[PDB]
Parts: C-alpha cells; sequence; structure tokens
C-alpha cells in the first residue's frame, strides 16, 4: 500500500579509496527526500550490492533507515543467488529497520521455476516484512514466469509485488490479470517506465531518479493521476538520460551524473570501472536536455 | 498524416481448397468499416503475403480499394527481401488505388543499414504515395536503426512513418525524439500497443482488430483523446486474446478467432498450419473474456 | 553417397547492370571443377537466390548442369517461405537436371515443427531426386528440431541429409545419433566445419570454396581420411578468410574476394551492397594469409 | 603445461541435511584418480560454489589437495562477480595448495572489457599460481573478447589459458591464432569438446567426467594423439549423457547420475532442486547407452 511513484535505487557513494562515504550517503538520502522522492531502495544493484560486504550492507541500510526517519518507505536489497545467503540478508534488512526487501531472481546458476519458488518461499518464511520480486532476465538470464509469480503471491501474504526489469511491457498486463490489481507492480526500467504504468504499473524503482528525483516523482505522479499528457512531456525530458546512464555498465554512469551535480564522487568497485570521456559527454548532453544543468 | 487509430492487418480468407474467398474478403472489409475501423492494411503478413502470388496480391488490393471507396485509408503490403520485387509490388499497389504501402525490412538476407537505406530509397523513388516502414526484428532478424529511419524520412517526403513491431516501447521515445513528432508511429504489436501510445504512438496496425475492430478502435481513440483509464480497461479485455493469437504461428490463431465469429473459414497456406486443440481452447476463453462471445 | 567433401555455395556473377553474367558463371563453374571441388550448389543464399527471378533461377541451374557434365553432383537451391513456391522451385531444379535440391527452413513466417514437416513432406512428394535440409536459425529464426529431421528422413526416402548452418557442433552428434550414421551431414558454416566433421560430418557446403576450391577440397579430404593434424593446419590457412567474408552481409564479401582473383566482378543485388574499404582490406589480408594472392 | 586431457569439474557431495559429506568427497576424488582422470577442479560451478561459504570453499580445496597428493593438477574454483572477493578466494586456494585457479567472468553486474581486464589483473597480482579464464556467456551474459584474453596473457605470466564454455568452436581457432599455441585451451562444454579439440583444444574441464572419468579421459587422450576415429566412437557413447545432465539446472542432473553409480547422494542446495522423473528417466537411458549401467 506504501509503494508507489518514484522509488530511487540508491547509489552507494564511495570515497577515494573505495570505502563507504557515510556523510555523502546520508546527505544524499536527505536530498532525495526533500526533493520529493516517494521511496528509497538502499543496497541494490545500483547501490553496488555485489561488491558490498555483509557488514556494509547492514550499515548502509541502518544509515538509510535512520536518515529517512519513516518519512518514506525503505525497500532494501537482500539479493543473492544462494537461498541461505538471501535468507540471511533479508533477515538483516528486517532487523536494520527496512520496510520491505527487494529480492532478485538468482543469477548465474540458472534455476528453474521450482528453484525460483523454493528460493522466494524460503525468504518469505524467514521474515515478517514484505517482499518485492526483482525479475531481471537481462542480468539473471532466467525469468520468473507469471504463473510462478502468482503462486508465490497467493501462498505468501508478505510477497506483495514485483520490480519488473524485463522492459517487456506486455508482462505488466499479464501480471495484473493473474496476480491481481492488488499486486504492486513497479517498473525496474526507466526506459519503458511510462508505458509500464499505462499497462497497470504504479511507479518505478528508478536509476535516473538518483539525479532527477523531482522530475521522476512528477512523471510518476502524473501517471498516478492519469495525466499522460504531462507524463509524456516529462518522459521526453528524461529519456536521453535514461538511456545514457546505461551506455556503460551501471552504476558508473549514474554515479558520474550524481558527481556532476556535486552529490558524490565518481569512484566505483571493480569490476565496475570509470566511464570513458565519450560516455561522459553523452551524459552531459542528456543532463542538459533534462534541465539539470 | 491523418493515418491514426486502429488499422487492421487484414486476414485473407481462403476457401476449402485454399483459393482466395473473394466474397468473404469483401464482406469482411465492409464489416470492418461499419464496425468503426480507422484504416485497413491488405496483403501484409497477417494476410499471408508470403504465400500469395503477385496476381493474388494485386487482386486483393484492387478488391480492398473498390470495397473501401476511400472511406478509410488502405495501406497495402508491398514487402519483399528483394528490392526490385518490393519496388514492383509497391508500383502495383499504387496503380490499384492504395493510399500508402507497408514495407517490411528485408528478411532472411540480413542487409546492413546501408542496404536498408538503398532498399527503402529505391522504393520511395519508384512511387508517389506514402511508405510506412515495418520494423520487425523478431521476423527479419535485422533492425532498422533509428538513424536510418530519420535519414530515410529526411531524404524522402513519401517515407512518413513506422509500423513498430519491436515490442520495445523505448523505441517509440527515441523515434519521436530523433525522427520528430511529425513522424507517424503505429504499433505493430497489440500486446504493447497501449504503452507504445503512451510513449508517443498514434495508433496500431493490429492483428486482434480483425475480430475486435470496435474495441480496438475504441482503445486507440481512448489513447488519442488521452483517456488512459478507459484505455487500460479496454486493454484488459483484449490482452488475453492479443497473446492467444500468437501462441501458434500467425495467422492460424487470428483466422480461427475469425471463424468462431463467422467472419471466415480457418484454412491457411503451408507452412502455416491448423491450430492444436489446446490453442483453440485458450482462444475460445480469451474471446469470452473480451465479450466477443456471449 | 557422392555428397561429401567440399561443395561450393556458388556465387552468381552479375554484369555492371546487375544482369546475370552467364559466360562468367560457366567459366567459374569449370574452374571450380578443375580445381578439384567435390560438388556445386547453384542458386542458394550465396548465389543470391532471394533476388533472382524464377526464370533466372531455372537458367542458372540449367547452365550449371550443362557445364558440370555429371563430373560432380549439382545440389540446386529450391528454397522459399511458401510451400507452393518451394515445390515449384524443386520441380524446376529436377527438370533442369539437378542431382539434388537444397531447401531452407521457412524464413520470416516462423512455422512450428508441424508446419516444417508439412513444408518438407510436400516437396519430397513432388520430386524424385534427393533433398538436403538447410537448417539456419540465424536467418530463418526458427530451428528444425532433430526429432522433426528424424521424422522427415524416416517417412521420406528422398530426404537424405542436412546443410547444418547452426554453428552448434553438438547438433552433428544428435543428428548422427537419431537420424543415423547414414544421414548425410554437411556443415553450412566454414568457421566451425572442421569440428563439425569431427562430430560426424562428411563435408561442407561452403562459401569460402568459391575462392579457395582446392584448399577447401584438401581440408575436407583430410577430414574424410581422418587426418585431423593436416585438416587443422589447412584450417589455420582458411579461418581468417572464413570469418572475413562474413563481416558484411554475404555475398558482398565473397564476391569481392572472387573479383580480386579475376573470377568475376563485384556487383550484388540490393539490398546486398558494396563493401566498405575496411572490410576489403581485411579480406585482402585473409586472401594473402591463405596464399591466394 | 601439465594441464591437458580430462579434468573433472568436481561435484560437492552433501549429506541429508545439505552439509558437506567429507568422506563421500574424499572417496570420490580417490576414485576419479584411480579411474585415470588427468586433473581435478574443486569448488567450481558444478561443485555448487555459489551456495558454499568461504569456510567450506577453503575446506573442500584442502581436502581435495590432500587427497590428490600431487598425482594430478588441482585447479581450484575462485570465481566471483566481486574483484576483491575473487582476490581473497584465489589467495585461500593458493594457500591451500591448489596448482591453479579457475576464475569465471563476473556475472550479473555485466562489466565491460576494461572491467574484465581490471578484475583479472588484480587477481593475477595477488597470487603466484596460474589462472585459467572461465568464459561462459550463457551464465555471465557478457563475453570476454579474444583481444582481452590476449592482453591479459601478454601482461601476466600467470594467466595461462581458458575454460571455454561458449560452445562456439570458432572461438578455439580465434584464441589459438591470437593468444598463442602456448595458450592453454580447455573446453568447458562436454557437448562440443570433441570438435573443440579438433580446432586446437587440449582437453576439457568436464561435468560428464564426474560419472565417466575413464571414458572421458580416453576420449581426450584419443584427441591428444590425433586418433579422432576412436574419439568419435567414445563421443557417441557420451553425448546423450552430456546433454541429459543439463536438461535441468546443474548439478542436479550430474549428481543424480552420480547417485545412480553409488558415488554420492542427490542432495543439492537451493535454488538448485531435485530432478523431475522425466529427466531421471532420460539420464538412466543415457547411462545405459554409455555402458555405465547394465
Amino acid at each position: 500500500s506504501m509503494l508507489k511513484g518514484a522509488v530511487t535505487a540508491l547509489i552507494t557513494p564511495f570515497d577515494d579509496n573505495g570505502a563507504i562515504d557515510e556523510k555523502a550517503f546520508c546527505n544524499f538520502v536527505e536530498w532525495q527526500i526533500t526533493q520529493g522522492i516517494n521511496g528509497v531502495s538502499p543496497v541494490g544493484t545500483t547501490g553496488e550490492s555485489p561488491t558490498l560486504t555483509h557488514e556494509e550492507h547492514k550499515r548502509i541500510i541502518e544509515l538509510c533507515v535512520e536518515q529517512v526517519a519513516k518519512r518514506v518507505p525503505v525497500v532494501a536489497g537482500a539479493g543473492s543467488n544462494s537461498t541461505s545467503e538471501a535468507v540471511e540478508l533479508a533477515k538483516h534488512a528486517e532487523k536494520a529497520g527496512a520496510d520491505a526487501v527487494l529480492v532478485v531472481t538468482p543469477y548465474y546458476n540458472r534455476p528453474n521455476q521450482r528453484g525460483l519458488y523454493t528460493h522466494f518461499s524460503s525468504i518469505a518464511k524467514a521474515i515478517s516484512i514484505p517482499i518485492i520480486i526483482y525479475n531481471i532476465p537481462s542480468r539473471s538470464v532466467i525469468d520468473m514466469a507469471v504463473e510462478t509469480m502468482r503462486d508465490l503471491c497467493r501462498d505468501f501474504k508478505n510477497i506483495i509485488g514485483v520490480k519488473d526489469a524485463t522492459g517487456k511491457i506486455e508482462r505488466a498486463s499479464e501480471q495484473r490479470e493473474k496476480c491481481g490489481k492488488d499486486f504492486v507492480q513497479l517498473s525496474g526500467d526507466d526506459c519503458t517506465a511510462l508505458g509500464f504504468n499505462a499497462h497497470g504499473g504504479v511507479g518505478c524503482i528508478s536509476v535516473s531518479s538518483n539525479v532527477a528525483p523531482k522530475l521522476c516523482a512528477q512523471l510518476h505522479a502524473a501517471c498516478l493521476c492519469s495525466d499522460y499528457k504531462t507524463a509524456l512531456k516529462l518522459n521526453d525530458l528524461l529519456m536521453p538520460l535514461n538511456r545514457a546512464v546505461f551506455i556503460e555498465p551501471s552504476p558508473a554512469g549514474i554515479k558520474y551524473a550524481a558527481a556532476k551535480l556535486g552529490l558524490c564522487g565518481t569512484i566505483v568497485r571493480s569490476p565496475i570501472v570509470p566511464l570513458s570521456d565519450t560516455t561522459k559527454k553523452i551524459i552531459d548532453e542528456a543532463l542538459y536536455h533534462a534541465g539539470l544543468l
């Protein structure tokens, strides 16, 4: 019931040595809130969860929860391709005060639909707070079928929605039909988020909103009230950025953008690396198009 | 330019021997028009252009044009993976009274962007009427890049638009930005048509509108009037059908649906073949969901 | 049985106007034979089948059959995505003296396995001479399943083999196993042909043999005699040329290579177009590495 | 240079609670060796590395090293999508007595060629023993370009080769040309290993060799001395099992197969799950076909 509109997949700012910059993080979360973001999602993919330790993951969530002071929902990443690790991560996120967890389909080991059911069901039984399934075939190769999604949301009261990063907007409809109008569908793809909403989504767990939280929340508020005229005008401001920040592997591009706005430094953890100067120029053009410079 | 809304990718009704059912076709087009369709597209892929002869292609266009009598636009298929054949087909479509031609990206031979430019430019130079580019990677493999699209509609006044069947809604945005708001965007994919419109589309060259031309015409009008609450309600009625007519190779599904409504028979030309019983049942239930069967 | 070794996917030389150059075609076919090619395949993809008329298709086959004078097998292309058109193309090939036909999986309309069965069975019932199945998902999208091949070669004594252009060498094993050791398997991919013979192939319907008929004949002979040390070394000479003539859409590349050896001019039919200079330099280096100029 | 022939990507036996079954593991390694395997690779993908803890990872390598007693090379898995993690895994592997490490292209985060260079270089600098590159786009999505392979083997003496799981045999030829004939090339795809050796491979880091270590070793020795008649004959015995052990997600298939030979139990850790009966039947059939059951 809480999750709709623009929800930022928070970057995790690092210092010159690659250590977490806590102050930059907290100042970034405050800004996101005062700019009008409708929710935040710490320690996901965009937050460099693959290269964070368990201790860092906990700490970032703790800081994020404390800085937010309940003003907006906190949907923390708790993803792994190991079910027992995902269980431990979701439990930590709950202890650290998260309002829900975002849990990706296991990547690399390519489980089947029964494997997906065992994975998400084990997590669901281990915690009390709600779970958003993060379906992303472009990264995990496998894909959670709608029927599996239905089974999980029907069998567990705390499995309540999806971050649909398929960018295949027809899925929004099938999911609405088979999981219900009550199934909370958030886009996981800025590039198709507008169309996603038209098909039944109610917002986006966003990358671009790291640097444009106001415009993103405006676009999604426009969608929530059925003002698609305004939504299409805003989309047009954002699309070039939406694309540009995925030219090179994320979050190199969204971090450079934040950095251009003075929000953090550009440092990322290997195998994520610095942008080439061509990509930098293209992000600059896109930021200018959006009115952010 | 005035080309907007629901435009049916018309099926070609066959009789029991696989010959053109010319009566059923003319009656179907009339029904299409009285049901409120905003345009029709004869002899495209859904019309089994792969298995039609040159003489059939010509004839069906003629009958479509005579029946339609300029009440709505007729956008005839003139696709081939041979530039010189595509040119000849387009010329035939124009001579037969077509208002525009629908031209697929060459398939099988996998040309590059240069090849695509040469293909479409040779066609545009050969006729006066408008051309809509039919980008469909899922069938042609290759994909006309947005920069090729923009270049073609810059260099030729009569290349005006796209039937975008990529089903990747972000392309509507990039096309709008780089080809202009003038550039006519129509979805070629009923399953993502709603969202396509949200990103900038002005309608859809539809398969499902063969059997639901009123609902589809209404869905797109809803989008055209920017009433997206109504559009979504109508989308929910149509979506199961939209999917179900693509479980097996098209247009077996759509023709079966048309059959159940008495619009035509179910015969298709090989390698298109009859549905399995399981697909018939899914299409039946989808048609009840849409309220097309009562 | 005589379908083994190197079989050239013949180019169709055109004059400056794009008309068939009959005299260049006949001379090229003679040269192919004298250079030791084990067979020829007119009017397929490499011969620009998509952009030839029915009359041109018949004529090229006619000239090829006449020139070859039974010295090697002629496997004529008779492909289409219309069954009725493929049937007529096969009947013309047979009437023109072809020893077999090469029939591709329908492209563009994406038939299912039942449609594929209907399509090939129709052709098999219309002609007496053998049919080789041309499986090439990279151009047709659909793939003929091994079960379907197996079914077709059980039910029709004149469906005898495959031009396997999948580039997935494991398929040669499954095909060998389920269609039989008697099923004639030939590679449709020069780049993987050596390996495909290892798994059970007995040759290749080749693009590279257009310009390297002797070396390709030598390599597949090595394979046929089970001399793989020699085959690997001949491959080392051919691989750059094998890759290079696919950098741009074929047959622009193979035609340019033939032009460089004085065998024909470079004209192709739209939408196939002239090569860029980068590509022509790369082909030149490949031809030089092979010892062909 | 001693890295040739059939090298088993070792499964990791678990007891009924999913804990490491250590006696099963040690007995299995012993069996692999006496059956004539040419090397072992513990705590890789087939050994369920994604679901092992660092402490388990360390223990399985220690056991494997002690059990092998230098009779054959031990190529320990040290894969991660985090560079700092892979670095630490590679160090424990070395400190545990591995002769080499097997390091997969980072998965999920989809790095570019420069990120791959940074990832692999950092590992090379942190250890002394050799590194084999595990290229597997079917799981990591990204591919390590051949130029990138070349750059790493040029700049680092201890990066010496590839476990090539692309299944695209032309890569063997390209890698042979550009990285050197000294570059060590092992197939990571039992289904294409035969042809991979023909194009220049010198072995295979194998899943099927878990249950057929002798037959697999025989096939690769046949290739190593260029007896491809024999190679093919042994390939025809194994191919059905090579496919079958991947119908469902690995190592569910190969462990069932191993349980059918009394080598371990069928327990795997989620999200890996037990086989359905349809796959079990197919695996039985292919075991009978290879002569491993009568």
